[PDB]
């Protein structure tokens, strides 16, 4: 008898969630005028009205009289993974807290703590800020995870589950923190030209616990029923993230809509069949506000509702693209408003990481 | 349940580097009397390169600015062929099937793609495109502690799946040899290398056969005020580690007090390790850590060794020396116990109680 040995049997929960961004308030319309100011300048507006964003949030001002002399100089990477340090401790401290401020664990039941970036790297780092800051455990845990593109928080949020499921008595902290202004370089090609249009500054936090299936969980809580990836098949040049002298880029491909159109609809179809459910068994659909032609082709290929994907769009609107935090933005609205009157609403959420992976999840969130 | 190392592999790029030329090589670079100082006393012998950052090629790329975008694309070039021919060794020796490969870690701190290694791994290696992935950045000489924890709990939500850890460190591709002493230091001891493991859940019935290593515990600890310790940074021309001048004093007071606690809690003692896995990250680095712990300067031997063949690998010469404790025994017992542990930022212990069976 050299079976597997039985799996834990519980369920990994969202306890709490936070969310937070720097205070400055960037109007896109603002935004363009002034990017517009640096023969045909015209690309400019044409691109930013496309956007479908209203205002973004950003710790630095790029375009500002100080930072527009050294955001336009070469080897600045250094300093600006100094400048994202500095800008994001204060915040992701501030967030991992509301996160905590419900729940009564104490910093000793706390024992993981996932930080997800795609837009820092420095030596000790915003997670090491946490732990002293939130007087948390010198013993405690940690997993930093980088360069997973707008996904990480579903691969960060699966570390903590296998943790949680694993140890079932303690707790884990999810901390996403995504500052791109940082990184503003505004360079003249297209690509370079609608990141910068498209990318916001953001935090967000989660706090995760086991729990057995038979308790009865209290409203707002959110289940983690189910987790899935996918490697869409030869669509590499996708979503590339890369680093450069005067900062982390992103380069997308004209492709990537189409590659969602047709990568979502079968990884769902088939994640969904796997727990009895259909896309039209839906009542919430968490899709990643990656811009307009993301969720645009992400609902087309689902095919349904243009309104089932209200809070995504929301988001999208008021804070722009803020990567792996922008999905825990939209869950957060789904927490604190209903889509229907029905006990318990399940929902899809998912979102797109380099090499074009689908990463997601199935879950629950109690009503009453 | 219980967490074993069902698979275990090392590799490494083909070119070697003997100290002794490369310290003259390097010296040709006022006061170039320092060189050959600095590596004397690293007390390594070789280690590979996946490039020769002295080429006639590199050599003028490297003296170049802005070059990090190009630096992060060499990783990718080397890393890849190296981390696959790994992997695959680490696996040839295991009966799964690419079904039962559930999650793919991959640490580094010396070169930063997307879509990486993890990505170029999978798709050689023929894994299941819907493979669980985590890539463990920046965590430094520690990682391979990180990730592997990552798998441990991995395979303990999911007892029939396996989970496989790759750590990759090519600090060659980000060789600049500048001025300042710290570079001089960090240039004479960082060498390339690649290291995969094979995870897996067993019922704590259940007898592993020899080889297999059972991860008894893992822990962690953030030392207090140290952290400006080891300090990894991004600049326009590679990747760099600044270590302190108070890290081996770090090291000396914050060894003992963690593993003892550690031992004690699984009703150990310093006296009961048969092993001990100490990072070899320098000559100071083993000799603080053995001394912090009052062990017979020979225990580590098998740290050393490592040093001396292969230099600081980061993350992956954690692995080198606990295969060395694999393929040879330590004495006539059945089930060998050891202590293993690395340094990272803040500084933070990270490490693990294990067993090794024998028979």
């Amino acid at each position: 008898a050299q079976l597997p040995p039985a799996p834990p049997t519980t369920v990994a929960v969202i306890e709490g969630l936070a969310t937070g961004t720097p205070r400055r308030v960037v109007n896109q319309s603002d935004a363009a005028d002034r990017v517009a100011e640096l023969g045909q300048r015209e690309r400019i507006p044409r691109v930013y009205q496309k956007s479908r964003i209203t205002t973004r949030r950003m710790a630095v001002d790029p375009l500002d009289a100080k930072f527009d002399v050294f955001r336009r100089e070469p080897a600045t990477i250094r300093d600006r993974m100094h400048l994202f340090y500095e800008h994001a401790v204060p915040l992701a401290v501030d967030v991992s807290k509301r996160a905590l401020a419900g729940l009564p664990y104490r910093a000793a039941e706390i024992g993981l703590l996932v930080l997800a970036t795609s837009t820092g790297f420095i030596a000790p780092g915003v997670d090491v800020a946490i732990v002293k800051e939130l007087g948390l455990s010198p013993s405690i845990s940690r997993v930093v995870v980088n360069f997973m593109g707008c996904a990480a928080a579903m691969n960060a949020l699966g570390t903590a589950t296998n943790y949680v499921r694993a140890h079932p008595a303690m707790k884990a902290l999810v901390v996403c923190i995504e500052l791109f202004s940082v990184n503003a370089v505004f360079a003249d090609d297209i690509n370079d030209v609608v990141i910068h249009s498209l990318f916001g500054d953001g935090c967000a936090a989660l706090v995760i616990g086991a729990s057995q299936v038979q308790e009865k969980l209290e409203p707002g809580k959110v289940v983690v029923r189910s987790s899935f990836s996918q490697l869409l098949d030869n669509t590499e040049d996708g979503i590339v993230l890369g680093v450069n002298h005067n900062g982390i880029t992103c380069e997308l491909s004209e492709n990537l809509p189409g590659y969602i159109f047709s990568g979502v609809a079968p990884v769902v179809t088939e994640m969904l069949w796997d727990n009895g459910l259909q896309i039209s068994d839906i009542d919430l659909w968490a899709i990643h506000p990656g811009g307009p032609k993301i969720i645009e082709q992400s609902v087309r290929s689902l095919g349904i509702s243009a309104e089932l994907a209200a809070q995504s769009w929301d988001v999208l609107a008021r804070f722009g693209n803020m990567l792996s935090v922008s999905l825990i933005f939209v869950l957060e609205t789904m927490v604190q408003q209903a889509e229907s009157a029905k006990a318990i609403s399940t929902g899809v959420a998912f979102a797109f990481g380099p090499g074009v992976t689908v990463e997601g999840m199935l879950f629950d969130i109690i009503r009453r």
